[PDB]
């Protein structure tokens, strides 16, 4: 016999990896005297606060910097990504001042506490960055939208990205005897600017503060010291982190006979879905759900600096004509605040010794992809509806994780 | 102990592969009555001609089409690439005409002949495409610059690329009941538009026609039939086939203290070189060489359609501060022309039966690369002078393979 | 003598990353640094002949 | 040395340039004196390597 052997274009797959040794610092925020509504909009609500600092193992920059992100081909997806942290140690002040209250001591009793899922999974909210108190200054005071990207009231504070990497050889605001430093690139401590807490208001629903204590472990620091207590990882359910691959429109009849309607009776589910819980009540709640299904294909990102954009996009990026769900887990590292030696008369506990923990965190991830083309003269990378990908758009934020679950993230913006 | 583990950015390597089943056709060009100087410029010179058709296993398009080429990242280099060909068969005419001379016959005696290195290595030139004769029309007549890219005297003929792939969904000149067809993409025969021959003039040097016969093998076709006689491959010495990677200018003292001169006493050779044979003679030659060394870093290609550009660039692309040499081998497939049954009175042999061979050729290659970045805010892929690459520019063509060796290719343009 | 070659003496560094001040609460820039000095014990030797 | 806030051009000649600084102290294992003193050096015959 004699078969003439067919052609083949095997497009290979780039698969990179990234790591970085961040040196984060936490404070023992005194079991944060709950602050009432961070906004003049929710005014009657509060936040029981913890010192549980948040490691942003979901914001792309924890893993890679500008360029590396910048240079990822379309269809680039994060495969898995991990964080391991070591309680490198904590430091507690020494009252010299005798002043007040706070009896001076060479004693020290502190204790680490870590926690995972809480965030996403439990009943809380990451609300941090804050605004706070004078000596016995560990409890804090102003809530605020958690900071990952940079914030500014014309002056600006922040830049996760730049906090770790510095500026551009030309950028003024940084570079300088004194301006925005390369930190990561040259080992530096930097803080974990978000801590976590729980929200809850007054009357439209009520029963008390649930129990965090049974959702985070606590160690005698010194014991756990210089030993790593974190090391959990996430393999995003859908981490297409660069604008997807365009399916090309060059097949044949109607699918390009014209750009008209090409629709068909399949008899299998093919659209993304939606729950809208109708909370209504008169002394403890009464709900109602209504599945809403919806559309698909418009883009994923733009500003390019949307590296400071979220990671697992399981609730909106439906790849090809089908479906799915789930939320990136969340992770917190920290030390319960050291209590002042407030002698005799303390029968309230409210004096807190300043203390800062140096947690050593390494982050890594894979992300990878292909760059295929199936048409002889087609310009761009290209695939087929067989997969093409598809987003599902909305007026406000899609699942605004900066405000507490119902497992998936409500899509609306808190505080 | 406790070492804080360093970072790492492992940039992966895309490595693709390509193949294509071309169906080429050759004619038994009658042992080509040598044509005098193809140009009114070399007028007194000639070309002993063979039917040895040339398989362009050096022009990128034999392997991949537009897109695939088009989409290769910078620093993309062809790793190895192979061709295997099968004497699928040949066909010889049947004189009905009795006419002339050429007695009609159901007989058939033909014979394949293949050859490799000759091209590059021996004493010849690929000069083809031609312009020729009436019945007993296999010998040809007009030499011409070999065609790989497309040629045109405002009307145009050719397009290797388009010969194999057709036009663009919009391009007029093709697409059409009747215009430039996708051939490859939908199995079609197409011809191997170049054959090979030997040059030689009259008086400035002389001794006769060397012996091709001992540099190409000949088989009894029918025997070798449907069996592959080629299968040689080339792993280019330097096949950077896309504009290289830019080394970035951000280190430190003088190397960016300023953009000045940063030169140094190394005591090791670091520049590309040059031979200029001084052929001068008075009844058989007298030569003199003079090594010329020269520069380095300006670009590799531009028009984008420089896919129709050559493959092994061993004589001009010096990677990093060092050196090297060598030429892509060359390859020919074909059938010696079937002689007419010119009875009795033939005591010259010059009547030739039209015959065409269908050679089945599959081509493939690898080419691959990385896309790394070592600076936090650097935009582009980037490396270091450690390698950066460097070209060596000249007024005319660099090694114009379309005119015979001296092993490397002379850099000047023939016929 | 009438010939050739190249290469650079390697280089070597010893030290401690600077100890950060306990800058409580309000530090959300890190720029306070505790003075600290390391006593590194170094022995050097060579042959020449 | 506190992860040295980069100093712009040490000279009024390169003025627009900077130095990201480390505390990495340099051990001069290349300057002859780290190894031997005056005399010992002083007394080496020619061709001493």
């Amino acid at each position: 016999v004699y078969i003439i052997p067919r052609p083949f274009s095997n497009f290979g797959k780039k698969l990179s990896t990234y790591t970085k040794s961040h040196k984060f610092m936490i404070f023992g925020l005194a079991n944060n005297v709950i602050g009432p509504t961070g906004t003049g909009t929710t005014a009657v609500n509060r936040l029981l606060t913890t010192c549980l600092a948040e490691i942003p193992w979901q914001k792309l920059p924890l893993y890679m910097n500008q360029s590396e992100f910048d240079l990822l081909p379309p269809g680039s997806r994060v495969v898995e990504c991990n964080v391991k942290v070591i309680f490198r140690t904590n430091r507690i002040a020494f009252e010299t001042s005798s002043t007040v209250t706070k009896q001076a001591t060479l004693n020290q009793i502190s204790n680490v506490q870590t926690a995972i899922g809480l965030n996403k999974l439990g009943w809380g909210i990451n609300r941090a960055f804050t605004a706070f108190q004078s000596d016995q200054p560990m409890i804090p005071t102003a809530t605020t939208a958690p900071k990952y990207e940079p914030v500014t009231g014309d002056t600006g504070y922040r830049g996760m990205i730049a906090d770790y990497y510095g500026a551009d050889s030309t950028n003024d605001t940084a570079f300088g005897n004194a301006g925005n430093y390369p930190h990561h690139q040259v080992s530096s401590f930097t803080f974990l600017q978000n801590y976590y807490c729980m929200y809850q208001q007054t009357n439209q629903g009520t029963g008390g503060w649930p129990c965090l204590a049974e959702h985070l472990q606590q160690f005698d620091s010194k014991t756990v010291n210089n030993q790593c207590l974190i090391d959990v990882t996430y393999k995003p359910k859908m981490g297409l982190i660069k604008s997807p691959l365009n399916y090309k429109i060059i097949g044949q009849p109607t699918v390009k006979g014209t750009i008209s309607v090409g629709d068909n009776l399949v008899n299998m589910r093919g659209a993304v879905v939606t729950n809208p819980p109708e909370a209504t009540q008169n002394v403890a709640e009464s709900t109602h759900n209504l599945t809403r299904n919806f559309p698909a294909d418009l883009f994923n990102i733009y500003s390019d600096i949307e590296k400071s954009q979220v990671l697992h996009k399981g609730p909106w990026g439906h790849e090809n004509p089908q479906i799915q769900p789930s939320v990136h887990i969340g992770i917190q590292a920290v030390p319960a605040l050291t209590t002042g030696a407030l002698l005799i008369n303390s029968s309230p506990l409210n004096s807190w010794t300043d203390s800062m923990g140096y947690i050593d965190v390494m982050s890594s991830c894979t992300v990878m992809e292909a760059q295929p083309t199936h048409f002889p003269f087609s310009t761009e990378a290209n695939t087929n509806p067989g997969n093409t990908i598809y987003r599902i758009n909305l007026t406000p934020n899609s699942l605004t994780s900066a405000f507490n679950g119902l497992y998936g993230n409500g899509a609306t913006l808190g505080n």
